[PDB]
């Protein structure tokens, strides 16, 4: 369940779901558009709102000084960081790259949007609280019994019911049980969230009605899901 194909096009849609918020270009390979330092201070500058101006040159020194300027963002925002330098961005290394997008992401998508509840609840497991608050939500739809964020999000009933029980407004639960296809319910679940509650479809069927999902695929949307759903 921690699978780098998948995290590659789901961490890439995220990235581009970060910059159509802010009508910037996207990018179309993690593992080259971010080696000259200039899309991850893009990224940065639509998270923390700041402007961090980039280097002008196209040599390896100034996306050397890019990549450096961002690391030294992350750290001002107290990210929690892999074992990184700006050479191993510079320089395309796959794992590294992954694992610096994971860490924005898990800290802005997860940590920060959770944060204030978390300080309320006074708890610091994001993920015991994200699983907690799915459970608890959907407790009186009885298809549904949530104990991960992999497999037990495969056939597609989970996603619908908590949609659903945050906004029962949306669709007749029955239909989605009488859709025997976890494909079409996972479609369902996603063109709601798109159209419905503008958030960008990460994961693809295929992500999730899978044997092993991505485990932090699954947790970024459903923390995105948890930004936009009403909890009052």
């Amino acid at each position: 369940y921690e699978r780098e194909d998948v995290q590659k096009k789901t961490f890439t849609k995220w990235v581009n779901a970060q910059f159509s918020k802010f009508g910037k270009q996207h990018i179309e390979n993690l593992f080259s558009d971010l080696q000259d330092g200039r899309r991850l201070l893009d990224l940065l500058e639509g998270l923390t709102g700041q402007k961090l101006p980039k280097e002008k040159g196209s040599t390896r020194v100034h996306a050397l000084n890019n990549v450096n300027k961002a690391l030294r963002v992350l750290q001002n925002n107290n990210v929690d960081l892999v074992n990184i330098g700006s050479t191993d961005i510079v320089d395309g290394n796959h794992k590294l790259t992954l694992g610096l997008i994971w860490n924005i992401i898990l800290h802005w998508q997860v940590k920060n949007v959770m944060k204030n509840i978390m300080a309320g609840l006074q708890q610091t497991n994001s993920e015991k609280i994200l699983l907690s608050w799915v459970r608890q939500s959907t407790r009186n739809y009885p298809q549904v019994n949530v104990i991960n964020f992999t497999t037990s999000w495969s056939d597609g009933l989970a996603l619908n019911a908590l949609i659903h029980s945050h906004r029962p407004d949306l669709f007749d639960w029955n239909s989605v049980v009488s859709q025997q296809s976890a494909t079409q319910r996972l479609e369902h679940a996603f063109n709601i969230a798109r159209y419905q509650l503008g958030i960008e479809k990460l994961l693809d069927p295929e992500d999730v009605d899978t044997t092993y999902p991505d485990k932090k695929s699954i947790l970024m949307y459903i923390t995105s899901l948890f930004q936009v759903l009403p909890q009052q």
